[PDB]
C-alpha cells in the first residue's frame, strides 16, 4: 500500500523485543519499505485462504500474543534479505528484489511452514510439537531458501534433486543464524520445537542419524514416503556441508573444515551456476568441486576438503 514508512515496536514468538519496519495509512501495516520492493507480512487468521489480509495495526506496538509470528515472520524474513544481499549480493528470492509475503497463524494447529511457490506461510504449531514456527530464524530463512532455489537450480522436490533442494534450504536456514548470531547452532528448528524439551529440533546437520536421517549415501531411503526422502536424505548433503564447514573424520574419513563463509560461497555458486532441476547428489558433488575451483583454484585446500567431505558421505 502506499503510505509512510514507519518504526513499530513488538515481542516476537520468543519474548524477544524487536523493532519492525512498518507502513502508516490510517493503519500500521507489516510492509517493510527499506528493502527491495517491499517485505510484506500477512494475517491468515487461522484459515488456509492464502495470502490472507495485510498485516494491520492500529497503534504500531506489536506485543499482543496474537501479534508474536507476525513481528518475526516480518523481522527475520528482513535478516534473511540482508544476509543474502550482503553476502552473496543477491536482491531478494529472485535476484531482482521481488516483493517478499508471508503469512501467519495459517490453519489451526498447524505443525509446519512451506514456501508455496509464491510466499511463505507459517503455522501457529499445536503448542506441543511446535510453537509458532516463525519463530525460528533458521525456518524462515529454510523457507525463503527454496524461493532462491526455485528461481536458480530450479531442483524438482523429488528424490536425489529433492534432498538437494531440502539440504540447500537447511544450508542456509543456518548460515542465516550464524549471521544473526543469536544461539547459532546446526540444527533445524530448536527454538521451535517443543517447547517442554530442551536441546532437540527436527533435524541435525552434525549427527543427522539423531534423527533417524542417513549420514551416508549407503543409508540413504529408497521408498516412496516423502516425495522420495526429501527430507530424511537431505541429511547425507547436510553432513558434507557440516564437514565442509566445520571438519571433522567421518566414518574414517578426515575432512579439514573450512569454515561457514566459504561453505556458503561454495554452495551458493553451485546453487546459481551448476546446478539444473535434476542434478542428483554425484552431480551435486561436482558443481561443488567446480564452484571450489572457480574460487580458490584446483589444488586448494578448499576444493581438498570437498572432496573429503562428500568422500566421507559415500557420495562419488
Ligand atoms: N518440514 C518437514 C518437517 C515436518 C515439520 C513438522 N511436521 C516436513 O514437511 O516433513
Ligand atoms: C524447517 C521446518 C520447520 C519446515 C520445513 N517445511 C520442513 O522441514
Ligand atoms: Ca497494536
Ligand atoms: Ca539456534
Ligand atoms: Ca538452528
Ligand atoms: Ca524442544
Ligand atoms: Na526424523
Ligand atoms: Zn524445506
Ligand atoms: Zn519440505
Amino acid at each position: 500500500i502506499t503510505g509512510t514508512s514507519t518504526v513499530g515496536v513488538g515481542r516476537g514468538v520468543l519474548g524477544d523485543q524487536k523493532n519492525i519496519n512498518t507502513t502508516y495509512s490510517t493503519y500500521y501495516y507489516l510492509q517493510d519499505n527499506t528493502r527491495g520492493n517491499g517485505i510484506f507480512t500477512y494475517d491468515a487468521k487461522y484459515r488456509t485462504t492464502l495470502p490472507g489480509s495485510l498485516w494491520a495495526d492500529a497503534d504500531n506496538q506489536f506485543f499482543a500474543s496474537y501479534d508474536a509470528p507476525a513481528v518475526d515472520a516480518h523481522y527475520y524474513a528482513g535478516v534473511t534479505y540482508d544476509y543474502y544481499k550482503n553476502v552473496h549480493n543477491r536482491l531478494s528470492y529472485d535476484g531482482n528484489n521481488a516483493a517478499i509475503r508471508s503469512s501467519v497463524h495459517y490453519s489451526q494447529g498447524y505443525n509446519n511452514a512451506f514456501w508455496n511457490g509464491s510466499q511463505m506461510v507459517y503455522g501457529d504449531g499445536d503448542g506441543q510439537t511446535f510453537i509458532p514456527l516463525s519463530g525460528g530464524i533458521d525456518v524462515v530463512a529454510h523457507e525463503l531458501t527454496h524461493a532462491v532455489t526455485d528461481y536458480t537450480a530450479g531442483l524438482i522436490y523429488q528424490n536425489e534433486s529433492g534432498a538437494i533442494n531440502e539440504a540447500i534450504s537447511d544450508i542456509f536456514g543456518t548460515l542465516v543464524e550464524f549471521y544473526a548470531n543469536k544461539n547459532p547452532d546446526w540444527e533445524i528448528g530448536e527454538d521451535v520445537y517443543t517447547p517442554g524439551i530442551s536441546g532437540d529440533s527436527l533435524r541435525s546437520m552434525s549427527d543427522p542419524a539423531k534423527y533417524g536421517d542417513p549420514d551416508h549415501y549407503s543409508k540413504r531411503y529408497t521408498g516412496t514416503q516423502d516425495n522420495g526422502g526429501v527430507h530424511i536424505n537431505s541429511g547425507i548433503i547436510n553432513k558434507a556441508a557440516y564437514l565442509i564447514s566445520q571438519g571433522g573424520t567421518h566414518y574414517g574419513v578426515s575432512v579439514v573444515g573450512i569454515g561457514r563463509d566459504k561453505l556458503g560461497k561454495i554452495f551458493y555458486r553451485a546453487l546459481t551456476q551448476y546446478l539444473t532441476p535434476t542434478s542428483n547428489f554425484s552431480q551435486l558433488r561436482a558443481a561443488a568441486v567446480q564452484s571450489a575451483t572457480d574460487l580458490y583454484g584446483s589444488t586448494s585446500q578448499e576444493v581438498a576438503s570437498v572432496k573429503q567431505a562428500f568422500d566421507a558421505v559415500g557420495v562419488k
